[PDB]
């Protein structure tokens, strides 16, 4: 009933809980119709992490696909929760992971990577050149798998099957679904469900301040989130409401809070659902949670 | 469906998750029957740690003992799990949560305790620390000291949550192993198991004395809490911090599950306790607790180079 076989049945039906003190206004009022905030905890993930649902998707159907036969190496440009996902995700399935990524990559991401059984070949430029990098790998060699996150659309369909449908089952009466947009999947999945389902929902890009799964028409606001603010909403998340998010999750806080504000503004309600793609325990050693907002990180 | 009006509705109801590569025997062979290690995933409550558990419980039980009115203060000596979901646990009932800890404890850790809300007064010379909460909590009547290692909800929560949650998931559980450290999860699930399952056996790891684990305590180094009632454990499996880590190591790299240090020490046990009944041709549904994630130990450096203290 919560009883699993494998770690991998335990992905999604991640919980969606009320922000009752961070809602603009939880309760409808005198004052006007509420305006409420809904975490889904996407950390509740195996990894911890809401790439959990990407990665088993793209591993799914690259067997489907039948690019994936047993025993073969996935080869995936990512050095963060995408490559613990896929760790975690191809060794339960029985797949070899490697990731490429810099040479430049923190000590601790790739320590982690490792640790999940993942095996590393260095990048050299940034990110592209190691998504470059494993553009050629992949290439060079027939026998490596490469899921590719930003491109494949298994990404955003474990969106469109899994956070959506859950979303909408448990907040039929969403009006805004605020999740970062790195991959863009989460967006373009939970996104294009959302918009099949319910009439005039916003979906809401919240970016940090053109991904191959991006789609234009599928987003209905984008917030610019400064770093500053991510990590105070961070901050105030945990602070607040218990909820102890990764960076990104500040952003979309922020983002869900701006949209929030407006909604409280013109009295109408809201139902905000907002993605925590992530705990903050991965980003402790950031010292991002602790001291100044002053964050040359 | 899982729609919460409050992160303190989704505690507990853990994932369950058989170990398929790590058990001694996942499939029943016409030769030996399945020895199954089970991890209770107790990381996916809300501040990522069983504590959680005890944490509410023991507030709903001192809302209950009308220890506890409004915005009164909760004085909890601690600097860990229990704390974090405290503070977490308090705030959403409410209540403010004051740790008291050593001055000596780990920016780290306070730190921690400093973004869920806690308050931090700091004690001196863990022991100590104990003192100065209750001596401290003897003086304001607003404020309440929980006492983790004492406070019987701490016990019950296990009793009412893990353990039937356990035999829910694993009606044919044989083994419950967990750590030891305020004695809760053991003593509750403990007693939970013992009285709806015959013979099954509850085994505590239980850090070898000098070797630290994270969260867990031997009971022959400090003061044996008071929750503890020996009759429960059917066995008590020592373990090395080293075993520990290489357990954590393993069950992450065989696993995918990246738990806090104290699970390795429970990894070892089921393991161990896995291992006698693989040889002993006996079947075996080892329910093992997954106490908290890796993701806070991480700065420990516990997860590169297994030499390392
Ligand atoms: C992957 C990820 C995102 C962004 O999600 P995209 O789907 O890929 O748009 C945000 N936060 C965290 C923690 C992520 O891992
Ligand atoms: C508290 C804790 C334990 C032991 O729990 P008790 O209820 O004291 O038996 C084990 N592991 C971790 C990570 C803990 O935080």
């Amino acid at each position: 009933m919560t009883r699993y076989d494998s770690l991998l049945q335990a992905l999604g039906n991640t919980p969606l809980v009320g922000l009752q003190r961070l809602s603009p206004r939880w309760d409808d009022g005198r004052d006007g119709p509420h305006v409420r905030l809904w975490a889904k905890l996407e950390d509740r993930n195996p990894t911890g992490s809401i790439k959990d649902r990407p990665a088993v998707r793209m591993i799914e159907q690259a067997e489907a696909d039948g690019l994936l036969r047993p025993g073969a190496t996935i080869l995936e440009p990512t050095s963060g929760n995408t490559g613990i996902s896929l760790a975690m995700a191809a060794r339960l399935k029985g797949y070899r992971l490697i990731c490429v990524m810099p040479e430049n990559t923190s000590v601790e991401r790739r320590q982690l990577l490792e640790l999940y059984g993942a095996q590393i070949i260095f990048s050299a430029g940034g990110s592209n050149t190691a998504v470059a990098t494993a553009k050629e790998l992949a290439a060079t060699n027939p026998s490596w798998v490469m899921l590719y996150q930003y491109g494949n659309p298994a990404n955003t369909d474990s969106h469109y099957c899994g956070t959506g449908p859950e979303l909408l089952a448990d907040l039929p009466e969403i009006t805004h679904f605020v999740a970062g947009l790195g991959t863009t999947g989460t967006l373009m999945g939970t996104g294009r469900f959302l918009r099949e389902h319910v009439a005039n929902v916003a979906i809401v890009a919240a970016e940090p301040r053109v991904p191959e799964l991006y789609d234009p028409e599928i987003l209905t606001a984008r917030y610019s989130v400064g770093a500053v603010d991510a990590v105070r909403r961070t901050r105030e998340l945990v602070h607040t409401e218990g909820i102890f998010a990764g960076i990104s999750t500040g952003a979309v806080l922020h983002a869900a809070l701006g949209v929030g504000a407006g909604a409280l503004a013109a009295g109408e309600r809201a139902d905000i659902a907002l993605v925590v793609a992530d705990a903050g325990w991965k980003y402790l050693s950031t010292g991002a949670y602790a001291g100044s907002l002053d964050d040359a990180e």
